[PDB]
DNA sequence: TTTTTTTTTTTTTT
């Protein structure tokens, strides 16, 4: 499953070698003419996924003090 | 501003010449003995962290069904 | 071999 969040961005969700990751990934257009992951972006395994979304009221309280 | 939410992972905001950034990285421990920033990563700006909110809710379905 | 926004490019450590 893919959930654009950019233009070339997206968040997706995937099973991998029997793992569930979540990948924040920019992706770009390569010469053959398709889409490909690019070097910019993070795969967060289940644990880290939770500890991020605990973490999302602090982290936004940080952004609107900016 | 870093938030952990892994061993060696936080997200961090951050204004960077200029532009707040919203980024989410693995870290490592380099030879003079100091946290550097790693090649994991992603810096999104504060509209792409805003459209990963608003779709948690179907990140989080797509995990229980794969 | 190691950051940082809408070419040379994936994939999990509290």
């Amino acid at each position: 499953a893919m959930f654009q969040i950019g233009k070339m961005r997206y968040v997706s969700v995937r099973d991998f070698k029997g793992k569930v990751l979540i990948d924040i990934r920019e992706y770009y257009m390569d010469p053959e003419g398709e889409m490909k992951p690019g070097r910019k972006g993070i795969s967060l395994n289940p644990e880290q996924w939770s500890q991020l979304k605990e973490q999302i009221s602090d982290i936004d309280d940080a952004v609107r003090k900016l």
